[PDB]
C-alpha cells in the first residue's frame, strides 16, 4: 500500500500523491511526523513518546528571516541530510513532479514557520539548487494544505525573489509548476508588475523585481499590456488599464530589514 494520511503537529492531512517512504513506513496507512525534526513514525505510541523526548522546537540551520512570529530557516542539505530528506518525503505527498528526495546535498532548503509559545510550526518550504545552471531561483515549493491559499505561498514566492535581488540576478521557478504553484506565481507576478507600473520598460521591471523578462512578458500578455514591434515585445499601458486590473487580502510581506543574508 501507499501512505495515504499523515499526522503532523495538530493536523491530520490526506496525501495527494505517492511518496517513497520505506515500504514498512509506506505500507502503513498513516504516518506520524514530528513537526520540529520531521522524524516519521509508524505508530501513535511511538509518536507520543517522541513528542516528550524531542528537544527541537524549530527547524535546524540559520534563521535568516524573523519578523514578529514569522520565521524562515535556511537549511543546507549537505549539513542536515536526514532532516532534508524527511522534508522532501513530506513534500512529495503533495507534489506530483518532485523526483528528488534522498540526494539532497546539492540543495538549500528554506523552511517557513509560524511561531507561538510552544515552538516554530512548519508551514511550507522551497528548495533551491546551490548552483543552478538554468537560473532557477526555486526548485520545488510547497505549502501544507491547512495553510494553502492564506498568504503563506505568496510570502515564499516574494522571499525567493528577495534572495535573487540580493544575489543581483533574475530567477524563475523550475518547471513544471504544480497546479496550485502556477496560479500563485501568475497572481504574484501580476500584482508586483501592476503595482510598479501604477507607481518603465520590461528590462526595467526585471531589474527592479528579479522576475525574468520571459515571465514579465507572459504575465503582461495575459493582462493584454504588451504590443509586438519588429520582433520585440514592448510594454503598452494606461491608468484605466493598470488600475482596473488591481481593483484585497493584505499580504504577510517580506520586510528586507528582517532578512539576515548575503550571497554564497
Ligand atoms: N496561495 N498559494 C499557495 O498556498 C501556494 C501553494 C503551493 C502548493 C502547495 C501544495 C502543493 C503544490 C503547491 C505553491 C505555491 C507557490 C503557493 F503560493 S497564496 O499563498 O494565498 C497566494 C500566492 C500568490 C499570490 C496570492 C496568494
Ligand atoms: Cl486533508
Ligand atoms: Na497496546
Ligand atoms: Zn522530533
Amino acid at each position: 500500500k501507499y501512505v495515504d494520511k499523515i499526522h503532523i503537529g495538530n493536523y491530520e492531512i490526506d496525501a495527494w500523491y505517492f511518496s517513497p517512504f520505506p515500504e514498512d513506513y509506506g505500507k502503513q496507512p498513516k504516518l506520524w511526523l514530528c513537526e520540529y525534526c520531521l522524524k516519521y513514525m509508524k505508530y501513535e505510541k511511538s509518536y507520543r513518546f517522541h513528542l516528550g523526548q524531542c528537544q527541537w522546537r524549530q527547524p535546524p540551520g540559520k534563521e535568516i528571516y524573523r519578523k514578529s512570529n514569522i520565521s524562515v530557516h535556511e537549511v543546507d542539505g549537505k549539513d542536515h541530510k536526514i532532516y532534508c530528506q524527511n522534508l522532501c518525503l513530506l513534500a512529495k505527498l503533495f507534489l506530483d513532479h518532485k523526483t528528488l528526495y534522498f540526494d539532497v546535498e546539492p540543495f538549500v532548503f528554506y523552511i517557513l514557520t509560524e511561531v507561538d509559545r510552544q515552538g516554530a510550526h512548519i508551514v511550507g518550504y522551497f528548495s533551491k539548487e546551490k548552483e543552478s545552471p538554468d537560473g532557477n531561483n526555486v526548485s520545488c515549493i510547497m505549502i501544507l494544505p491547512p495553510y494553502q491559499r492564506r498568504g503563506y505561498g505568496r510570502f515564499l514566492i516574494a522571499f525567493s525573489y528577495e534572495l535573487s535581488k540580493l544575489e543581483s540576478t533574475v530567477g524563475s521557478p523550475e518547471k513544471p509548476l504544480s497546479d496550485l504553484g502556477k496560479l500563485s506565481y501568475r497572481s504574484y507576478w501580476s500584482s508586483v508588475l501592476l503595482e510598479n507600473l501604477r507607481d518603465l520598460s520590461i528590462k526595467d521591471l526585471s531589474q527592479m523585481t528579479s522576475i525574468t523578462q520571459n515571465d514579465i512578458i507572459s504575465t503582461l500578455q495575459s493582462l493584454n499590456m504588451v504590443k509586438y514591434w519588429k520582433g520585440q515585445h514592448v510594454i503598452c499601458v494606461t491608468p484605466k488599464l493598470v488600475e482596473e486590473h488591481l481593483k484585497k487580502k493584505p499580504p504577510i510581506t517580506v520586510d528586507s530589514v528582517c532578512l539576515k543574508w548575503a550571497p554564497p
